[PDB]
């Protein structure tokens, strides 16, 4: 099962309405930040859902001393609304930044 | 920074209603994507993701003349076992798409 | 081809005082230089230079050539750490957006 | 430092003439093939070479019980004359197909 992955991992996404967070599993590709609702990568292969890098752009992120959150904006409609701004949460300052740099330089 | 390898019209059968209906697919190392339009822009949501690595393809036609069959190994959006017909335009287009889906479900 | 802009670029020398020509490619890890636009028969890069080694600084402003953009190196690789290399395109508007994505890629 | 990396790691290389292996840290992006003479991502960024992948296929490797190599053929001149050939051996069969199967993804 190769799959072409730049970057994998859990992340908690803010639900603004839910008012909590949601954990899934994510894996960015050139093309896409897919979230899987489970690391089964042999058999758990629909996506949750798929944001298009293209009209995808990273704005703010936390400042060191939860200190692991980042900020994902939508360009245009899609699975988020044009404008409008989803929350994500890693497990450490040091992994957001891995997650934020990593989708920065593939939505430039 | 896109990463395709294929993109184009297909239309894909219905098993049972018999009838075709078209769309418009991006074949990258990962999936085959369908989407509604060609409009990269502002069509932006797949209507589904099929991934390669639970699929193979089995037969296509000999010189309509331009269909495959796509193959489901596992449980995804289609169900294992069964089987997926797509039509391209003409034999050569059909050829190109059917030789990167066996090289990718190899 | 996973690119986020190519086409021609002229590199000034400092000590020559002199521009030379070349096609690059930027990607999100690199800017590639090659000899040619022939993607399929051009396949070696002249040089490749680590984007995260790299920012870009100063760039022309607009005549109301306008078209120059200064890479500085942060690190010893291609370049020595702290010089400058000076890049020329075709217009201001196609500088801008070579300046645009490098700003973006090695912030 | 981020950067596009599909898979990384050391390989060794084959040399027909030198009737020896080279070993090298070698980076997989969706463009190339790399080799890096060490693996410090954050000070060694000039390529030793770098392999165009839309001109290289990956042909034969080993079967399973050195099991751990395989065979890239170049299309085209670049760093390889085209119609050759270069051997690169994994640390295990496992990792020689982690390496074979991304690297069939993207030379389709
Ligand atoms: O959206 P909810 O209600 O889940 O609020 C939370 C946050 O979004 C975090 O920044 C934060 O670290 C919190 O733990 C806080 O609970
Ligand atoms: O071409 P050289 O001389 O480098 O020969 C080697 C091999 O090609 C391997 O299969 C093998 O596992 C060996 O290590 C052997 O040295
Ligand atoms: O430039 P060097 O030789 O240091 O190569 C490295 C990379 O540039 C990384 O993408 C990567 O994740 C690596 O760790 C790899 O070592």
């Amino acid at each position: 099962h190769p799959f072409t992955e730049i970057k994998s991992g859990f992340l908690e996404r803010r639900s603004k309405f839910l008012k909590s967070y949601s954990k899934g599993y994510y894996v960015l590709t050139p093309n896409f930040l897919h979230e899987f609702k489970t690391a089964d990568r042999k058999k758990d292969l629909v996506p949750v859902m798929s944001l298009a890098l293209s009209e995808c752009t990273v704005t703010e992120h936390s400042r060191k001393n939860s200190d692991a959150k980042f900020v994902l904006h939508a360009k245009q409609n899609g699975i988020i609304r044009r404008g409008h701004n989803w929350v994500f949460k890693a497990d450490s300052y040091e992994s957001m930044m891995s997650w934020f740099d990593n989708l920065k330089i593939l939505t430039s």
